[PDB]
């Protein structure tokens, strides 16, 4: 019919025009296979309560462990020291509160504490609470310093290096650009209005690009998704095939609604006493622990996928007709 | 044709009925970009030999070390200490065996306990084996405790976090659901029966789910992989978006076709002598990795595979007439 | 027309004959769970230039740490001791040299060799620079010895245990095959010649086979990828699934265009002193970090995507006519 000229002048317009320009859809797909490499650089001054100033070497001091990917920054923590395998009083609880032995002999105390023996013992001269062997003197229960500190860490600065390879287009680049000099990198930090291509990232301003504080967020801890894209339309220039970073906060805020808020684990260093006996520092750490994650896809010209869908669009015109005959009278 | 009204009837039977609500081809994939967390708690005692009771607060003592997503739990242990930077008699092994310093004398002892110096000296008042610089005392060649020391660990308990996002379709969600309190995970653990939205694990019932035992594992470990499995439709509401958690042993039991039986590694402890000298204490542990594995993929509604596909249902029950033909008389 | 037997011929040869068996279209895509297990073993030699001979399991005293998937093998490195908390002269240099107190007084500080003190101080006799509270000594600047201190790891061996999944196709395999003897693995090591099936490799040949050497790359240390390769027709018997190993270098040689050349990173020991003041040793340590990347695809036969293209293969065969009548006449 007349319509059929109109049509076919249609599905030209749609699988060309639309499908393939908008959609893409004559290439073939292909993930990435990536790889991350980090290198935290900064140092931290923090003036403890007694012990006086004292500095933290983000290398050593504040990166346990160093990581394959990701990694974690230490920026506060609860330090219990001069511990030693040996008996004591359990925590001040309903469920530890005892009026005498009796009520000491379990299942919950290996849960708690440490382990529990019958004897009940004073926790003080004011109250009682079971006596449990353990790791003692037990870690004083109290909240996280505030403010952070390690509050320094918000200036660190981190180097982001991410090889990666697509197996079936057998193609491979790096985020660093040929086009930047060494000399560059040598004090260039990223920043998405002047440098994009700076692969040096200020922890503030990567927690920052986020929508959120690094200070708010260093007192109780967190993780930041440091999100790498590679898209690339390898029938263009190798060239134009570029990383995009985004950057999200991962944990959730929310006091309800939740378990375990922000982000912390302990930790501890052992020592053989000149006695002979065991001591330990235990150290409970709240940090950020900063994910990096790669992802993307890409896609060179193909006949295959082209034809298949092509084919498609000779079907689907043959239904477009009813449909114009139907609409039009 | 008479069967070309039933052909019709049958592919659009077909295609509708069958490709979209089986085979749900109408829509487009996402893959999950996923970031995981886990908290493992509980104690753990140990009447040790000689030593005596003792604990280990699966916190510090039991996690070597704090990993990304993954994580290793101690169960079982050969402990050597005292060891030093000297020279001291191989391990009895026809290998190592000799007659005298003509034995001694090599790519074979860098392979085994230590770096072969040429002199021979005897293991024992009974035999005798080439002298190598090592750590020494050697470490004893004994089969690992049964059962298990932390055999406590059966009933640890672990809570696991996940944040998953599909980049495409811009979404992203958290295994621990909104309508769950927080005052439930105070002490909630998962059970496929009664609790399934109980994000906290238990280690016994993970390894148990997975047809098999924490105890028969545990002596000479082993790693459990803990998939989970995000599938969501996106046309249909974020809510019913939900994870399924699988189990499964990944390592080999069979003796026979294997190496590394099990799950175990080796890690020490340093000192500095008040002496100035150096001394370790090096450390076999067995224990279950537990891997959380983690995917899933997404669609909501599209027009180019849909079309692409009614297309082929066109282009189908031409021949369907051919097939009805030939069958038909 | 006469040309259109012509074209039937050829679009039933080119879908059944290229798409199917070239590009294998019908059947249905699904990627690869996987996890991955390492056990390195061998030992090493260190003439130190004054501590003398020494001794380097590469188990306890040679990775650190003992990572999930990946992991680094330590091969050189810069060894700073009796190191504390304390003041101490910067290191030489036009930023941090001063001529009084009057220089000293920072954020350059704090990304320095520690935090600065406003007093100013002599370096040596011949020069002076600001004075900083830090790990004092400082770490002498220097680069890594050459050749490699532990040379020895081109010879260490690498065990690497591979389990996978396909969640769609419910199936799952392992590199080690069925018909491999454990008596065998008790000592094979991989070669492509001889022993394709041997899942031990040598760590001088994973960097060999890579074009790559690994006694140039020992001394400033770098990250040798491992790409393990799925790929199952799931229609063909599953003892056909076999897995393809490659490797590469991942980091760039080139001193310009890049920073962190190489691979190392600083990591201490902590010692309570019998004194009760701190002191750690302070590590640079240069090697090779190996990232066992897995991937793969798999596909069994599937009515729908056949039915797509072979459809598709309908409406394409009504242009060729048209094509072949343009061109003939
Ligand atoms: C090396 O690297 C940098 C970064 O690309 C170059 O600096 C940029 O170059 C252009 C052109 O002059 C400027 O318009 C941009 O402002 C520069 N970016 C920044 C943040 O400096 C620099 O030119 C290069 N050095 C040489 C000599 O090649
Ligand atoms: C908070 O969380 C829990 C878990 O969902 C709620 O307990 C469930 O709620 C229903 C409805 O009463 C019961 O039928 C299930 O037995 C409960 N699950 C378990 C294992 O307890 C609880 O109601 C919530 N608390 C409030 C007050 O909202
Ligand atoms: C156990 O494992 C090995 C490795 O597959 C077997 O050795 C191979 O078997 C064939 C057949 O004789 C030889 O042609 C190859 O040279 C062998 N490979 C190597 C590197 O040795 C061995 O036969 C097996 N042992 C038994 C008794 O089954
Ligand atoms: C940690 O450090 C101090 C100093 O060594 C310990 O001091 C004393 O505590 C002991 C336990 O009751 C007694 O055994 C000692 O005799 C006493 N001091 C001396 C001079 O020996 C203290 O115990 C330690 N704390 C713990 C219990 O972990
Ligand atoms: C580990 O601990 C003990 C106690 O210090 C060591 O005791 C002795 O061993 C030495 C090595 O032959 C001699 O050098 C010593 O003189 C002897 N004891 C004293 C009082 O010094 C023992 O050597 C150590 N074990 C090793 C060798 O690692
Ligand atoms: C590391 O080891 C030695 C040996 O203990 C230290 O020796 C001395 O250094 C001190 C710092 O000025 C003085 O406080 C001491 O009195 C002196 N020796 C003695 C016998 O106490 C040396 O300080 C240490 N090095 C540092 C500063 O880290
Ligand atoms: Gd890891
Ligand atoms: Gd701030
Ligand atoms: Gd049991
Ligand atoms: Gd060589």
């Amino acid at each position: 019919g007349t319509l059929n000229r109109f049509t076919q002048a249609l599905v030209i317009a749609y699988v060309i025009g639309y499908v393939f320009v908008y959609n893409k859809g004559y290439q073939d797909t292909d993930t990435v296979l990536s790889s991350v490499t980090t290198k935290v650089k900064g140092i931290a001054l923090t003036k403890t309560s007694e012990l006086g100033e004292r500095i933290w070497d983000v290398a050593d001091y504040i990166i346990p462990p160093q990581e394959d990917g990701s990694f974690f920054v230490l920026t506060n923590m609860i330090i219990t020291t001069n511990q030693t395998q040996s008996k004591c009083a359990e925590n001040p609880t309903p469920a530890s509160t005892c009026t005498s032995h009796r009520d000491c002999k379990g299942f919950n105390d290996a849960r708690g504490d440490g382990v529990r023996t019958g004897r009940c013992v004073s926790y003080s001269a004011s109250v009682k609470t079971c006596e449990v062997l353990s790791w003692c003197p037990l870690e004083k229960i109290v909240d996280p310093p505030n403010p952070p500190l390690l509050a320094d860490a918000e200036r660190f600065t981190v180097l982001i290096k991410n090889n990666i390879r697509y197996p079936k287009f057998n193609f491979n680049k790096r985020n660093i650009l040929p086009n930047i000099n060494s000399s560059y990198l040598t004090h260039c930090v990223f920043s998405r209005k002047t440098d994009p291509d700076c692969p040096i990232f200020r922890l503030g301003d990567i927690v920052g690009e986020a929508e959120e504080d690094f200070q708010i967020m260093a007192v109780r801890g967190g993780v930041m998704g440091v999100q790498i894209r590679w898209d690339c339309d390898l029938d263009m220039p190798q060239s134009w095939c570029v990383p995009r970073y985004t950057f999200r906060r991962l944990d959730n805020k929310d006091p309800d609604n939740n378990v375990a808020p922000g982000y912390n684990f302990r930790f501890a260093k052992y020592y053989k006493n000149s006695d002979g006996t065991e001591t330990r520092t235990l150290i409970k750490g709240y940090g950020i622990r900063f994910d990096v994650m790669v992802f993307g896809q890409a896609g060179k010209f193909n006949i295959i996928p082209t034809l298949l869908n092509i084919g498609a669009g000779l079907a689907l015109l043959g239904l477009v007709n009813v449909i114009c005959d139907w609409i039009v009278l």
